[PDB]
């Protein structure tokens, strides 16, 4: 019962599951409604037959989500633990996940709006890191966008596909996941946002990505990208873990750039892949 100390217990009569929107570890995820007039929610279930480890992980997940209370972290509405199936219930965003959102809205936002999304993501990550929580799977697909353009860090589980091109070298090579490997991932998220959801490294295979990184290559600047933003993402990709900025440094820089917005007018040179010659 101590694991669920920051959570509210929801009675099953208050929950209506409507459509399957995904799969959990041992159950389905649904889009539904919560009566507490009604509010749309996402609902992850733990279905009959779950193992002891699955129960420990499921209630542990609920417990930490209840612990987190931050503008840029997905909100837990509550948990059903006293009845079967057990459920984790979160807020729901009609705009959905950030990766698909940006790809469907290519070129529709200002630079200031894009950088503001990154400041929010960075604030959520600073909070998680300070709370001693290592995310391990930070990517645009794990970020929800609300109707105010506020980004909420989430974790929907692996898509399970290993996200090599979001993962820092030390986490791939020897399983060292820390808030500094999350900083590497945040740099990739910065590139995802500024490109409107382009695939990191394009058609390179996972092996080719790792080889390029080991050889010293890094993603080139997005089109129309502020110089300061590319400089920042490049510093997230330092091979030496200890040289990367901490999330506190990232938040501070992004906040200062937004508050002095002329700083974002200086653009990094874009390397064109194709030359068009006209008079
Ligand atoms: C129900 C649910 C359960 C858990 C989580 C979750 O984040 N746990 C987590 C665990 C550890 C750390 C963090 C931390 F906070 F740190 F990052 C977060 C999110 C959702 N909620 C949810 N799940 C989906 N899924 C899952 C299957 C598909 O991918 C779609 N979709 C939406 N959704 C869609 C549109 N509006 C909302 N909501």
């Amino acid at each position: 019962q101590a694991v669920l100390k920051f959570t509210t217990e929801i009675h099953p009569s208050c929950v209506t599951r409507q459509k399957v929107i995904g799969a959990g570890e041992f159950g389905e995820v649904y889009k539904g409604m919560l009566k507490t007039k009604e509010v749309p929610v996402a609902i992850k279930t733990l279905k009959a037959g779950y193992t002891e480890k699955q129960r420990v992980d499921f209630l542990g997940e609920a417990g930490i989500m209840g612990q987190f209370s931050h503008h840029n972290i997905i909100r837990l509405e509550g948990v059903i633990s006293k009845y079967k199936p057990m459920m984790i219930i979160t807020e729901y965003m009609e705009n959905g996940a950030l990766d698909k959102f940006l790809r469907e809205k290519d070129g529709e936002f200002s630079v200031l709006q894009l950088v503001g999304m990154l400041r929010g993501i960075a604030a959520g990550m600073k909070y998680l890191a300070n709370m001693n929580y290592v995310h391990r799977d930070l990517a645009a697909r794990n970020i929800l966008v609300n109707s105010n353009l506020v980004c909420k860090v989430s974790d929907f589980g692996l898509s399970g596909k290993i996200p090599i091109r979001w993962t820092a070298p030390e986490a791939i090579s020897y399983r060292k996941f820390t808030s500094a490997s999350d900083v590497w991932s945040f740099g990739i998220v910065m590139w995802e946002v500024m490109t409107y959801g382009e695939r990191p490294y394009w058609e390179l295979s996972n092996h080719e990505v790792m080889k390029a990184i080991n050889d010293g290559f890094r993603l080139p600047t997005p089109m129309d990208c502020p110089s300061a933003i590319y400089q920042l993402m490049m510093q997230c990709w330092q091979q030496e873990r200890a040289r990367r900025p901490k999330f506190a440094d990232i938040v501070s820089i992004l906040d200062k750039l937004i508050r002095a917005p002329d700083s974002l007018k200086t653009l990094a040179d874009f390397d064109p892949r194709v030359s068009i010659r006209l008079p």
